[PDB]
Protein backbone atom coordinates (compact mmCIF):
# COMPACT_ATOMS: atom_id res chain seq x y z
CA UNK A 1 0.00 0.00 0.00
CA UNK A 2 0.71 3.75 -0.53
CA UNK A 3 0.34 7.49 0.80
CA UNK A 4 0.28 10.83 -1.08
CA UNK A 5 -0.79 13.93 1.04
CA UNK A 6 -0.40 17.16 0.27
CA UNK A 7 1.67 19.52 2.58
CA UNK A 8 0.92 23.40 2.78
CA UNK A 9 2.51 26.04 4.54
CA UNK A 10 0.68 27.98 7.66
CA UNK A 11 1.43 31.13 6.73
CA UNK A 12 3.17 33.23 4.05
CA UNK A 13 6.39 33.09 5.38
CA UNK A 14 6.76 28.97 5.60
CA UNK A 15 7.08 28.83 9.21
CA UNK A 16 5.57 25.56 9.83
CA UNK A 17 3.95 23.03 7.40
CA UNK A 18 0.31 21.56 7.55
CA UNK A 19 -1.17 17.92 6.30
CA UNK A 20 -4.38 16.74 6.97
CA UNK A 21 -4.83 13.51 8.62
CA UNK A 22 -7.87 11.54 9.19
CA UNK A 23 -8.60 9.95 12.78
CA UNK A 24 -11.66 8.08 13.95
CA UNK A 25 -14.52 6.51 12.25
CA UNK A 26 -16.41 8.62 10.93
CA UNK A 27 -13.53 10.92 9.84
CA UNK A 28 -12.02 13.75 12.01
CA UNK A 29 -9.67 16.37 9.79
CA UNK A 30 -6.71 17.44 11.40
CA UNK A 31 -4.22 19.61 10.11
CA UNK A 32 -0.66 18.03 11.60
CA UNK A 33 2.38 19.51 11.60
CA UNK A 34 4.56 16.60 10.50
CA UNK A 35 7.92 16.14 11.96
CA UNK A 36 10.83 14.19 11.47
CA UNK A 37 12.67 15.85 14.48
CA UNK A 38 10.11 14.26 17.44
CA UNK A 39 8.18 10.86 17.68
CA UNK A 40 4.90 11.03 19.04
CA UNK A 41 1.52 12.07 17.26
CA UNK A 42 -0.50 14.43 19.50
CA UNK A 43 -3.59 15.99 18.77
CA UNK A 44 -5.38 19.21 20.56
CA UNK A 45 -8.62 17.34 21.79
CA UNK A 46 -12.28 17.39 23.67
CA UNK A 47 -9.92 17.02 26.80
CA UNK A 48 -7.46 20.26 26.21
CA UNK A 49 -8.13 22.94 28.40
CA UNK A 50 -10.79 25.57 26.90
CA UNK A 51 -8.18 28.36 27.72
CA UNK A 52 -5.74 26.92 25.80
CA UNK A 53 -7.85 26.28 22.62
CA UNK A 54 -8.44 29.02 20.15
CA UNK A 55 -9.61 28.27 16.53
CA UNK A 56 -7.50 24.69 16.74
CA UNK A 57 -9.79 21.78 14.99
CA UNK A 58 -10.15 18.63 18.18
CA UNK A 59 -10.09 15.57 18.07
CA UNK A 60 -13.10 13.96 20.03
CA UNK A 61 -13.15 10.32 20.44
CA UNK A 62 -15.94 9.64 22.29
CA UNK A 63 -17.42 10.73 18.82
CA UNK A 64 -15.45 7.68 17.20
CA UNK A 65 -16.40 4.17 17.00
CA UNK A 66 -12.56 3.12 16.98
CA UNK A 67 -10.98 4.99 19.54
CA UNK A 68 -10.12 2.86 22.31
CA UNK A 69 -8.72 4.28 24.91
CA UNK A 70 -4.75 3.29 25.92
CA UNK A 71 -5.53 2.85 29.58
CA UNK A 72 -2.40 3.69 32.36
CA UNK A 73 -0.63 5.88 29.49
CA UNK A 74 0.12 9.41 29.56
CA UNK A 75 2.54 11.50 27.48
CA UNK A 76 4.75 14.71 28.34
CA UNK A 77 6.85 16.52 25.49
CA UNK A 78 9.51 19.42 25.31
CA UNK A 79 10.35 20.42 21.88
CA UNK A 80 13.66 22.59 21.32
CA UNK A 81 11.77 25.84 21.46
CA UNK A 82 10.53 25.91 24.77
CA UNK A 83 7.17 24.67 23.47
CA UNK A 84 5.12 21.87 25.56
CA UNK A 85 2.31 19.48 25.75
CA UNK A 86 0.81 16.52 27.44
CA UNK A 87 -2.15 14.38 28.24
CA UNK A 88 -3.21 10.44 27.73
CA UNK A 89 -3.92 8.09 24.72
CA UNK A 90 -5.92 6.72 22.63
CA UNK A 91 -5.96 4.14 19.84
CA UNK A 92 -7.77 4.94 16.75
CA UNK A 93 -7.68 4.38 12.87
CA UNK A 94 -5.67 7.17 11.30
CA UNK A 95 -4.70 7.35 7.36
CA UNK A 96 -2.52 10.08 5.68
CA UNK A 97 -3.55 10.39 2.18
CA UNK A 98 -5.02 7.07 1.68
CA UNK A 99 -2.70 5.02 3.76
CA UNK A 100 -4.48 3.43 6.74
CA UNK A 101 -3.03 2.51 9.62
CA UNK A 102 -5.23 0.71 13.15
CA UNK A 103 -4.51 0.69 16.45
CA UNK A 104 -2.53 4.21 15.65
CA UNK A 105 -1.71 5.62 19.34
CA UNK A 106 -3.04 9.32 19.04
CA UNK A 107 -1.88 11.33 22.05
CA UNK A 108 -4.75 13.63 23.18
CA UNK A 109 -3.72 16.89 24.55
CA UNK A 110 -5.07 17.77 28.06
CA UNK A 111 -2.58 20.72 28.68
CA UNK A 112 -0.54 23.01 25.48
CA UNK A 113 1.68 25.79 25.73
CA UNK A 114 1.19 28.98 24.57
CA UNK A 115 3.05 28.52 21.04
CA UNK A 116 0.56 25.64 20.33
CA UNK A 117 -2.37 27.58 21.56
CA UNK A 118 -1.39 31.17 19.25
CA UNK A 119 -0.88 29.13 16.44
CA UNK A 120 -4.69 28.56 15.15
CA UNK A 121 -3.58 26.68 12.11
CA UNK A 122 -2.08 23.43 13.48
CA UNK A 123 -3.99 21.11 15.05
CA UNK A 124 -0.96 18.66 16.29
CA UNK A 125 2.01 16.96 14.94
CA UNK A 126 2.73 13.83 13.39
CA UNK A 127 6.27 12.84 14.58
CA UNK A 128 7.91 10.89 11.96
CA UNK A 129 11.95 10.25 13.85
CA UNK A 130 12.33 7.03 15.06
CA UNK A 131 9.87 5.25 17.82
CA UNK A 132 12.55 5.64 20.47
CA UNK A 133 12.06 8.90 21.03
CA UNK A 134 8.35 8.55 21.78
CA UNK A 135 6.84 10.16 25.13
CA UNK A 136 3.71 7.75 25.83
CA UNK A 137 4.55 6.32 29.72
CA UNK A 138 5.06 3.28 30.41
CA UNK A 139 4.54 1.76 27.09
CA UNK A 140 6.26 3.89 24.41
CA UNK A 141 4.14 3.96 21.01
CA UNK A 142 5.24 3.95 17.75
CA UNK A 143 5.43 6.14 15.32
CA UNK A 144 2.51 6.58 12.18
CA UNK A 145 5.38 5.46 10.10
CA UNK A 146 6.97 2.59 11.73
CA UNK A 147 3.22 0.93 12.22
CA UNK A 148 2.33 1.71 8.40
CA UNK A 149 6.02 0.38 7.22
CA UNK A 150 5.53 -3.64 6.86
CA UNK A 151 1.83 -2.85 4.66
CA UNK A 152 3.88 -0.46 2.70
CA UNK A 153 5.36 -1.53 -0.94
CA UNK A 154 8.82 -0.19 0.16
CA UNK A 155 9.52 1.22 3.73
CA UNK A 156 10.07 4.88 3.01
CA UNK A 157 7.87 8.48 3.37
CA UNK A 158 9.32 11.57 1.04
CA UNK A 159 9.08 15.25 1.66
CA UNK A 160 8.40 17.42 -0.99
CA UNK A 161 8.79 20.79 0.49
CA UNK A 162 7.39 24.02 -1.01
CA UNK A 163 8.86 27.24 -1.25
CA UNK A 164 5.93 29.93 -0.11
CA UNK A 165 3.70 26.83 -1.88
CA UNK A 166 2.23 23.45 -1.23
CA UNK A 167 4.41 20.24 -1.60
CA UNK A 168 4.14 16.31 -0.89
CA UNK A 169 4.52 13.88 1.91
CA UNK A 170 4.54 10.01 -0.09
CA UNK A 171 4.86 6.91 2.62
CA UNK A 172 5.82 3.69 0.28
CA UNK A 173 7.01 4.72 -2.93
CA UNK A 174 9.20 7.48 -4.70
CA UNK A 175 7.61 9.91 -7.49
CA UNK A 176 10.30 9.62 -10.07
CA UNK A 177 8.75 12.98 -11.41
CA UNK A 178 8.84 15.11 -8.21
CA UNK A 179 12.91 15.49 -8.91
CA UNK A 180 15.92 16.42 -10.95
CA UNK A 181 18.70 14.11 -11.44
CA UNK A 182 19.28 11.24 -9.20
CA UNK A 183 18.79 10.66 -5.22
CA UNK A 184 22.18 10.59 -3.19
CA UNK A 185 21.97 7.99 -0.19
CA UNK A 186 23.78 8.77 2.77
CA UNK A 187 24.25 6.55 6.26
CA UNK A 188 21.72 7.50 9.17
CA UNK A 189 22.90 7.07 12.84
CA UNK A 190 19.47 6.25 14.94
CA UNK A 191 21.54 6.92 18.36
CA UNK A 192 19.66 10.07 19.40
CA UNK A 193 16.46 8.88 17.68
CA UNK A 194 16.73 11.15 15.13
CA UNK A 195 17.61 10.75 11.19
CA UNK A 196 21.08 11.70 11.67
CA UNK A 197 23.86 12.10 9.14
CA UNK A 198 26.74 13.87 8.29
CA UNK A 199 26.91 16.39 5.49
CA UNK A 200 30.32 16.28 3.12
CA UNK A 201 30.50 19.97 2.81
CA UNK A 202 29.14 23.37 2.00
CA UNK A 203 29.35 26.37 -0.40
CA UNK A 204 28.32 29.84 -0.25
CA UNK A 205 26.86 31.12 -3.94
CA UNK A 206 29.49 30.83 -6.55
CA UNK A 207 32.42 30.32 -4.08
CA UNK A 208 34.58 26.72 -3.85
CA UNK A 209 33.12 23.77 -2.37
CA UNK A 210 34.70 23.61 0.93
CA UNK A 211 34.95 19.45 1.88
CA UNK A 212 34.23 19.57 5.97
CA UNK A 213 31.97 17.12 7.96
CA UNK A 214 28.85 18.59 9.40
CA UNK A 215 27.09 16.15 11.55
CA UNK A 216 23.10 17.38 11.89
CA UNK A 217 19.28 15.95 11.72
CA UNK A 218 17.01 16.17 8.57
CA UNK A 219 14.11 18.05 10.42
CA UNK A 220 10.79 18.63 8.99
CA UNK A 221 9.32 19.43 12.23
CA UNK A 222 12.63 23.02 12.38
CA UNK A 223 11.57 26.50 10.59
CA UNK A 224 15.19 27.18 9.93
CA UNK A 225 18.72 25.62 8.97
CA UNK A 226 20.93 25.95 11.64
CA UNK A 227 24.80 24.75 11.31
CA UNK A 228 28.27 25.85 13.12
CA UNK A 229 29.12 29.13 13.65
CA UNK A 230 31.91 28.96 11.29
CA UNK A 231 29.77 28.19 8.26
CA UNK A 232 26.93 30.69 9.29
CA UNK A 233 29.30 33.43 9.57
CA UNK A 234 31.14 32.53 6.14
CA UNK A 235 27.39 32.97 4.72
CA UNK A 236 26.81 36.07 6.28
CA UNK A 237 29.84 37.99 5.85
CA UNK A 238 28.98 37.81 1.89
CA UNK A 239 25.50 39.57 3.07
CA UNK A 240 26.27 43.88 3.59
CA UNK A 241 24.78 44.75 6.72
CA UNK A 242 24.24 41.31 8.05
CA UNK A 243 24.48 40.87 11.62
CA UNK A 244 23.38 38.88 14.92
CA UNK A 245 20.61 41.01 16.92
CA UNK A 246 20.31 39.57 19.98
CA UNK A 247 17.06 41.60 20.41
CA UNK A 248 15.45 39.27 17.37
CA UNK A 249 17.60 36.11 17.93
CA UNK A 250 20.01 35.91 15.20
CA UNK A 251 21.11 37.18 12.06
CA UNK A 252 19.42 39.61 10.41
CA UNK A 253 20.24 41.72 7.47
CA UNK A 254 18.32 44.42 4.94
CA UNK A 255 15.08 43.37 3.21
CA UNK A 256 17.27 45.19 0.32
CA UNK A 257 19.53 42.41 -0.01
CA UNK A 258 19.66 39.63 -2.83
CA UNK A 259 20.89 36.30 -1.01
CA UNK A 260 23.88 34.22 -2.35
CA UNK A 261 22.40 30.76 -2.54
CA UNK A 262 23.91 28.20 -0.10
CA UNK A 263 25.27 24.19 -1.49
CA UNK A 264 25.20 21.30 1.04
CA UNK A 265 27.37 18.23 0.35
CA UNK A 266 25.26 14.75 0.24
CA UNK A 267 28.70 12.02 -0.30
CA UNK A 268 29.83 13.81 -3.72
CA UNK A 269 26.71 15.22 -4.38
CA UNK A 270 25.23 18.89 -4.12
CA UNK A 271 22.29 20.35 -2.86
CA UNK A 272 21.69 24.32 -3.94
CA UNK A 273 19.40 26.13 -1.76
CA UNK A 274 18.35 29.32 -3.37
CA UNK A 275 19.40 32.72 -1.90
CA UNK A 276 14.95 33.67 -1.77
CA UNK A 277 14.74 30.89 0.39
CA UNK A 278 17.40 32.16 2.91
CA UNK A 279 15.80 35.24 2.32
CA UNK A 280 12.85 33.98 5.30
CA UNK A 281 11.34 37.09 5.85
CA UNK A 282 11.23 40.57 7.43
CA UNK A 283 11.16 40.78 11.10
CA UNK A 284 7.55 43.21 10.74
CA UNK A 285 5.81 43.50 7.60
CA UNK A 286 7.22 46.84 6.38
CA UNK A 287 10.33 46.13 8.30
CA UNK A 288 13.86 47.45 7.34
CA UNK A 289 15.59 44.31 8.49
CA UNK A 290 14.71 40.53 7.11
CA UNK A 291 15.59 37.37 9.20
CA UNK A 292 18.08 34.82 8.11
CA UNK A 293 17.20 31.43 6.56
CA UNK A 294 21.05 30.21 8.12
CA UNK A 295 21.55 30.28 11.72
CA UNK A 296 23.88 29.52 14.00
CA UNK A 297 23.44 26.03 16.07
CA UNK A 298 25.35 27.09 18.80
CA UNK A 299 23.14 27.43 21.39
CA UNK A 300 21.57 24.16 20.62
CA UNK A 301 24.05 21.05 20.65
CA UNK A 302 23.31 19.60 17.12
CA UNK A 303 23.12 20.78 13.40
CA UNK A 304 19.61 21.31 12.42
CA UNK A 305 19.20 20.64 8.92
CA UNK A 306 15.20 22.24 8.97
CA UNK A 307 12.58 23.45 6.01
CA UNK A 308 15.12 25.29 4.61
CA UNK A 309 17.18 23.48 4.00
CA UNK A 310 14.87 20.47 3.24
CA UNK A 311 12.76 22.50 0.73
CA UNK A 312 15.20 22.55 -1.66
CA UNK A 313 15.37 18.82 -2.28
CA UNK A 314 13.04 15.47 -2.63
CA UNK A 315 13.83 14.18 0.70
CA UNK A 316 14.16 9.92 0.84
CA UNK A 317 13.41 8.85 5.03
CA UNK A 318 14.61 5.22 4.49
CA UNK A 319 13.10 3.40 7.42
CA UNK A 320 14.45 -0.14 6.27
CA UNK A 321 16.24 -2.02 9.18
CA UNK A 322 19.46 -0.04 8.76
CA UNK A 323 17.82 3.10 7.98
CA UNK A 324 19.38 5.97 4.99
CA UNK A 325 18.26 9.33 3.92
CA UNK A 326 18.77 10.34 0.32
CA UNK A 327 18.33 13.44 -1.17
CA UNK A 328 17.60 14.95 -4.92
CA UNK A 329 17.82 18.16 -6.57
CA UNK A 330 14.27 19.59 -7.66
Amino acid sequence: STGSATTTPIDSLDDAYITPVQIGTPAQTLNLDFDTGSSDLWVFSSETTASEVDGQTIYTPSKSTTAKLLSGATWSISYGDGSSSSGDVYTDTVSVGGLTVTGQAVESAKKVSSSFTEDSTIDGLLGLAFSTLNTVSPTQQKTFFDNAKASLDSPVFTADLGYHAPGTYNFGFIDTTAYTGSITYTAVSTKQGFWEWTSTGYAVGSGTFKSTSIDGIADTGTTLLYLPATVVSAYWAQVSGAKSSSSVGGYVFPCSATLPSFTFGVGSARIVIPGDYIDFGPISTGSSSCFGGIQSSAGIGINIFGDVALKAAFVVFNGATTPTLGFASK
